[PDB]
């Protein structure tokens, strides 16, 4: 199956997922000079006060922190979005070294990692139906740079020892994703896709301009996870990022003048 190695990584994905060469693939490089301020964007609303996290899972590609999405609690609205999008999970992409790891780039700059908060459009009822729609998903992307520790990330870091290998999960209740945001909600937005197979072209991307800082020790613990399952040869979970894809017939809009 697909992965990030030489033999199953991004350059191979198109053989089983031909949309990999599609017209609205993600991630992309964000050329900050070409992105245009858009006065039609409404204020962005990140409403996570009632978020209910449930579990953390090593799925062999990354780790997902999963939320109860059976009611409107943690939701994303406004900005480029029509209607209400419900938080289902977050995960990260990261590198083997601090100089790489993000999926989106900013004027070709790669960050050490990138956080994706994944939401589905409630008009479609369930995530599965949403990924059959052009406006089914909204992903809030946040860059990570290495510097001071992010206190709100530490609970995630400290559970990773218990989900080292593919298929392991652990209870992860009462985690507040508000502790992963930066101060500013300035953002860029464009229409794109999932960045892993099945690469479906359903996503409104909202990428925050301000990175969060995490400590070297925090990101080093991400890099101790394993792609492999228990009992199998150790393959460190690093460099689980897809590189930038062709922008094709798209424009990136900025929320800020
Ligand atoms: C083996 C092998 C290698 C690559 C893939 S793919 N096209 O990346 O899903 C699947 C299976
Ligand atoms: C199908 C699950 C899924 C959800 C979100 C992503 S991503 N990396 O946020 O585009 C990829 C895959
Ligand atoms: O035709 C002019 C229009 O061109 C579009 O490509 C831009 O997105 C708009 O902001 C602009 O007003
Ligand atoms: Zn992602």
């Amino acid at each position: 199956h697909w992965g990030y190695g030489k033999h199953n990584g991004p350059e191979h994905w198109h053989k089983d997922f031909p949309i990999a060469k599609g017209e609205r693939q993600s991630p992309v490089d964000i050329d900050t000079h070409t992105a245009k301020y858009d006065p039609s964007l409404k204020p962005l609303s990140v409403s996570y006060d009632q978020a209910t996290s449930l579990r953390i899972l090593n799925n062999g590609h990354a780790f997902n922190v999963e939320f109860d999405d059976s009611q409107d609690k943690a939701v994303l609205k406004g900005g480029p979005l029509d209607g209400t999008y419900r938080l289902i999970q977050f995960h990260f992409h990261w590198g083997s070294l601090d100089g790489q790891g993000s999926e989106h780039t900013v004027d070709k700059k790669k960050y050490a990692a990138e956080l994706h908060l994944v939401h589905w459009n409630t008009k479609y009822g369930d995530f599965g139906k949403a990924v059959q729609q052009p406006d089914g998903l909204a992903v809030l992307g946040i860059f990570l740079k290495v510097g001071s520790a992010k206190p709100g990330l530490q609970k995630v870091v400290d559970v990773l020892d218990s989900i080292k290998t593919k298929g392991k999960s652990a209870d992860f209740t009462n985690f507040d994703p508000r502790g992963l945001l930066p101060e500013s909600l300035d953002y860029w937005t464009y229409p794109g896709s999932l960045t892993t197979p099945p690469l479906l072209e359903c996503v409104t991307w909202i990428v925050l301009k301000e990175p969060i800082s995490v400590s070297s020790e925090q990101v080093l613990k991400f890099r101790k996870l394993n792609f492999n399952g228990e009992g199998e040869p150790e393959e460190l979970m690093v460099d689980n990022w897809r590189p930038a894809q062709p922008l094709k017939n798209r424009q990136i809009k900025a929320s800020f003048k």
